[PDB]
């Protein structure tokens, strides 16, 4: 059994677990044949995946480079030090003014670790309201329930959009902050199509003596390439995931000011007080052993973020989204804020007489991956009135402006099918919509035809991270 | 532009990032050449790593199978459902009595998610004291500082070993619980060498109406193979990491009772109330998108845990540690609790007149990877008096009992060198010990000789997860 | 020896403690010869004082009538039950819809006991901002310090005046409450000259599902007499002191809704859930033995509150304050909100070119007792711009409208002296003002003349609660 | 006409006597006066206040608002209120022989329970840890208390409490277990104070534990403060950081409280820096503006009177008699076959463990009440439930104030014993085993009712002979 279990440890996935191998092959074909429009998704490189799938996973390395609680970490230290160096370089940060923690396991715990580092329990946080494009890891509660645990352990209050313009209502943010006295204000969003006024957030944070946390998860790759303004110009702390526009592994980073404070902010302490608190909140506070396979893959992704090819990619992401929005507007769709400055759009389906749940069900059946999304003016969060879509993932496969014009066309055809399913539905209920969607033979034929059109279009483009020639599912 | 960055996305790690490729090859050689004795470390299979390094990383799948927020999750749902099914099967659990969450990113957040699910902020937790072999994610504070964030957000109090026997003092645990009124008691440890009396903990939890949480991270593979008694016989909730004795990817699982608990005095069924609370604490409470590459690799590892070869491995892990302990004792070392019933030992160096920091520095230089560790009787956590070592990792490479007798010999030779360095150190500070260790030619030669002995012994064994023939650093 | 301490226990205050007896005689003369304008002060009756100074103080009576810890409480129960029933009658409350607790020791703990009964620690409270006329027992924090412990144990946020009108800005209160989600809103003030819009507060509390607490301490006697609108029409809970306009002993009452609240969606009766929680928060939650002497004096005060002459008194309080306000306005003073609808006025002195601290120092020296008071627009609570004055105390002595016209004249003469002291001061500091006020023979003579005028006017009126003829200090 | 008629009417209302204005309340007070005349008042927390204190508490000092502290007020008109509070503080320090450079005092706290809560609020953050004597072992609710069911005291809601307990073999506090518990629990504050404990505290031992844990030592001396002031037992001020007390109970003052706290140098630390005590500002600010508003100046003035009395030789003689009476009481109970918790007493009370008499405290307390002997049932070591107590608590302060001496408390023990004999007869005649069957017999058995009537007459006849405290017998409305 000794030599036998060594064979099982060194055999390939195809031989050891054909069921799992088949699932991955099906997912490869899904990524090949679909319109992947979820703006938080991307296709990471083969080189990142080879690092994440390496023996770096075997090592325990609690602590920080050169200051570990375990032996054997000479090369894990090289990886984490290299990752930190490349993280600062990717955002053109002076290492005497900025530090970074690369151990946070994902975006949601990264933010919680910042709160734990800098705030006592029940201290006050302001952030963009979830139904107005915020994120759960900034806090969220309903009339009856705290949904995010951020709102359990800390005291949260939202700020909102101007529902007439679709931009953040900074005037109301400032006035609210005077009364609520936040200790930390979050500048970051999941479904905001415009650029943040980081200068205004900084002004409010200075008046309130609040920490300015920029959560740039969605835009980090755009920031790294220098194609939009950087939150590092203003923020005290910057969190980000590594798997969205950055195009890296699933993970996160926390950046923070260090060294001497501004002349007019030096007092009983002259140095920033973020580095030790954040590093200690990550470990020993809330995490144990770093995931060194992810950290090593992150180092790879951060080197890729420096290249001219990467800047060209992020430029194309923005130009594709601009064209995408223009085509949607010309086909009659309403966009929240009327357009976009970044990688995503938010379609408000109110002017079409159908909701996001119904449209997304059709999108899924025609191999278009998006998400239903609350829009300003929605009466209920349970019934989202919009669809969120973006350009990072298909841009990575080589979609350019005319290709996203085609994506908008096929989105439009899917909405028209959803409207027919609604018209053919007997009752008002979503259950009746689904029953029509699964029983009507003519409308199933139209969805089947649209699905073939999407797949034929998407299949022409390169696959990212694997070769077409060795795919199990080539049809 | 297009074809340029698409080639970057599909190129190998060797092509794209030679510096990172070099670091991984160095780490491969280190895992080949050394005694990897950290008891929380293992060598996972190639098939696990191929799944972790797959395109499953690209998908956002917030929610649970068949109840996602995004579209496109048909195959991610297969993987997570398969992982859940295999998790219950690996521990012989009745799915009508047990459920499982496989999304928790690692062991430390998994425990925090259980606390957040079942306890209000500042409610009370008892667990094994960190200096007596507990874990930071069960709580820990000094008289001046909360070290673990568990002790910030919840109210923790330790239970302790009988310092005469090295076993948990269950009588004092019970008496303390009467006074402290815990809402949850943790049964699990990082450096405890004996089996838990889960039945006794169950009786205390019943008396206190406290949740019984077994944290089986270290022993989960032993439990899965059935070679030690199972905490599932008694516990309400069981947490575990997946990368230690289980031999899987870096990740975690939370198991919990579900279904009928009891009939009340009025004949009405009373159901367990763990499942919804725990699942909602993981998401949307504390995490965002699941790491589907890790969940997929975990499904692979859980299938591997079912084989007769895996059971033979875990039986060898136990026999190896017994022989290891026996040989250390014969060579004059003291072990906490005087021996072992599991996969690890904790050496208390007090009778040798040297601390764990000094010994671990020599171990590191002779390529024995272990950790300095606090022991009962240490006056300061800054000066650990022990060394923790265990058998899972080298047993995975085929070490058997006589091989761990040799590991004990080489550990002893390293301690003898550390004692010589201490004797030659003119000063008493650790930096004086380091200065002697780095400048004394005779003792550098002794360490070089022992390092060569360790490497010659370790290199003869198979490498796990890669082949020797293609190693870049064979010399 | 036994005879020795019996004599000590039964001797008069004059025999036992001449120093304390003399202090009381000096205070009697001060209450006789001065203008007592502090609007939270009154002169309570001889009969109340005889009950408060009775042997009812000797009994320990933890618990509630008929449910005491100890025996011997048959007559204490007569008094407390009588007090409770008289309390409901004093405010014309239906005892099937309202209950009352009469044990709370004073106004500040009464509010804290309500919060403890109905809110978990760190739950949210809104109340009128302290510098805008609120009270510390509703919460208060500065930029750097929690001043009220209500703001330590609960999460507080103020609502504010419209600084253009001096009335509460109910529109902003409602908007703030949407974002802050208070669990309790306080409707009550210490330095607000207008009537509360209780119906508007009720509307906001209904929308927010918040408890409506009316703190009527200042206006309780006006409410009992039925000469201003009652908060009991709208509030869930009503707190009050017993020593202000109610004219009773120093103490407090907590009223709460009980019985049927409404019918739910299933047609089921929903009952109020305040009574048990509040009674248990008072005892055993936060207090021990009731002060039976105060409760007995309170019963006496509540019987007085039901009489026609008590209503005539409170009607006179209102007419006196209206005349007072009219006379101040005619003499060029600015009043916050432009006037009054209750028992007090708040004079904003800024248009006269002097502050409240300086004016109050002169008032004190001419035997006019008022308080310096923050006004809306003050930047520092350390430099108050206003003076607060009211009519309950002097109305009790028989001052009528023409007499308060005279009070306004003498106030104005004191302001003129303060302005002369400021003009003569050799410096701008309060310390320089005081030095001039104490050394300038001419201004000292003017203050002596005004003091004689105040005392000659006040001495004409009856003494309340003691006989003028037997006073020690009749000169 | 009517306006002036009304004004004259409400002024007449304010100046009329209680007898004229509210005869119903006056009658209640007269009934309570007669009750205090006729009973054996053995509840050890009760006492009889002096006339001079009551005259100050019932004075026009009640009319004044004086938020803040002497010389630092937020209202005008406080020249004489300042004299009273300053005098009260001075006499408070003098009553316990305290150096004002080492001790400060706050005299504004409204009663014993909020006084402790104010100390916790001053010195502890929310949810920080407190240890105190368990309530059924002799503690007090204001130190925290929770059952398996729920948190009873709000101290246990806002702070994290854990009890320490008696050695149930000896009846003394188990100081060894307290120390071991503190190592694990890490209290920030330990309370040394009891309400139903017949022994004095080992303040030296508490001090050692507090020093080792870097915890505040709070002595809550409510039950013993008058003994401390008279110098007849050791003082908590020798050891404690902060001392709270009721001003009623042992001290025999008005209903109120005091908070004492160390001032000045705590230690010179390892770096050579003076560490000063940080209690005065935190406690004073917790009382106001933190948790209270206007001081109750009538109570503060009555307290100054009580504190002057506490320094006299008559008061010292009284507190000496309190202790000697309790010892004689204990002597007589032991001679009559009763067991005392801890085997005796060192203070003003005893805890009778009724186990060897075959009857519990609930039954005995009911008979005592019917014969006008005021005592209270009390948990004793060995009880299975805190709800069915096996003992009775009795003490000497109140009757000693009326002039009971040693031979009189021998008689009190005799009449207590006669009541126990009646309770045992009721239990023997009870058709059933539950407490309601006992009450059914107690209310129905004509012969046993007659014995209780006889014993009640004996109790009242004995008590009536002694002086009344705080009022004259001659002017009582109820002279029978
Ligand atoms: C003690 N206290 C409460 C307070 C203030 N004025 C009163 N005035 C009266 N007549 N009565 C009171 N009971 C009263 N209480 C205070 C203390 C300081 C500040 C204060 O200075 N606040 C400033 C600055 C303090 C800071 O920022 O640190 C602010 O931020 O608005 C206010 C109120
Ligand atoms: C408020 N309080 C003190 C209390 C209650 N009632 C009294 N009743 C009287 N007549 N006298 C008292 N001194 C008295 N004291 C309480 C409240 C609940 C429990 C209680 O429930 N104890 C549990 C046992 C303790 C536990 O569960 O930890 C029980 O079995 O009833 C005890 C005391
Ligand atoms: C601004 C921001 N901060 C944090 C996170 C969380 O990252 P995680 O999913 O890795 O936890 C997200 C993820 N956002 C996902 C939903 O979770 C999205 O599709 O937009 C985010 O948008
Ligand atoms: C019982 C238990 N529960 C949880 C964890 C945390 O797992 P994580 O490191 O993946 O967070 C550990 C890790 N234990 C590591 C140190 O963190 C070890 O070397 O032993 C653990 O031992
Ligand atoms: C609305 C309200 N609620 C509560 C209180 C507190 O009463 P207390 O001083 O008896 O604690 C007050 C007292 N107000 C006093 C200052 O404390 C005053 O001069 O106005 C109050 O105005």
């Amino acid at each position: 059994s000794r030599s036998s279990w060594i064979k099982q440890l060194n055999a390939s996935l195809d031989e050891i677990d054909p069921e799992v191998a088949d699932i991955i092959e099906l997912e490869k074909a899904r990524q090949w044949k679909g319109f992947e429009l979820i703006p938080s998704e991307n296709f990471t490189s083969l080189s990142v995946m080879q690092a994440v799938g390496s023996v770096m996973t075997n090592k325990y390395s609690e602590g920080y480079p050169g200051a570990r609680y375990y032996g054997g970490n000479e090369y894990i230290d090289m990886a984490e030090t290299l990752c930190q160096k490349r993280a600062l370089e990717a955002f053109q940060l002076d290492p005497s003014k900025w530090g970074v923690n690369v151990q946070s396991l994902s975006g949601s715990p990264a933010n919680f670790q910042v709160y734990t580092a800098l705030l006592k329990p029940h201290e006050r946080i302001m952030a963009l309201d979830l139904p107005h494009g915020g994120h759960l890891s900034h806090g969220y509660q309903t009339d009856t329930k705290k949904i995010s645990a951020v709102s359990i352990f800390f005291e949260t209050m939202p700020y909102r959009l101007d529902e007439n313009t679709g931009y953040i209502d900074y005037d109301q943010l400032e006035k609210s902050a005077v009364l609520f006295r936040p200790k930390l204000i979050v500048a970051g969003a999941s479904a905001y199509a415009r650029l943040y006024d980081y200068a205004r957030i900084r002004k409010v944070c200075n008046k309130q003596k609040a920490v300015m946390l920029a959560d740039m998860a969605h835009i980090s790759g755009l920031v790294a390439a220098g194609v939009i303004p950087s939150p590092f110009e203003y923020a005290d702390v910057v969190t980000t995931t590594t798997h969205k526009s950055l195009r890296g592994p699933r993970g996160a980073m926390i950046f923070f000011r260090k060294g001497l404070k501004e002349i007019n902010k030096q007092g009983k302490e002259v140095m920033y007080d973020y580095e030790d608190r954040i590093n200690q909140a990550v470990f020993p506070g809330l995490q144990g052993g770093p995931h060194n396979h992810t950290i090593t893959g992150l180092a790879v992704a951060l080197k890729q973020a420096r290249t001219p090819e990467y800047k060209a990619y992020q430029d194309q992401v923005l130009r594709n989204c601009s064209k995408f929005a223009e085509t949607l507007l010309a086909k009659g769709y309403d966009l929240v804020s009327g357009g976009t400055d970044n990688h995503l759009v938010l379609v408000n389906l109110k002017n079409k007489g159908i909701d996001g749940s119904r449209v997304e069900k059709v999108l899924e059946l025609v191999h278009i991956a998006a998400n239903k999304n609350t829009v300003p003016g929605d009466v209920s969060a349970m019934v989202p009135g919009g669809i969120r879509m973006g350009t990072p993932a298909l841009t990575s496969r080589g979609f350019i402006e005319e290709d996203f014009a085609k994506v908008a066309e096929y989105f439009d055809l899917a909405v028209k099918i959803a409207l027919k399913i609604k018209a053919e539905s007997q009752g008002t209920k979503l259950k009746d919509f689904v029953a029509t969607m699964q029983s009507n033979e003519k409308l199933q034929s139209e969805m089947s035809k649209l699905r073939e059109m999407v797949e034929e279009y998407a299949k022409q483009f390169p696959t990212i991270g694997f070769e077409k020639e060795t795919m199990r599912y080539k049809e």
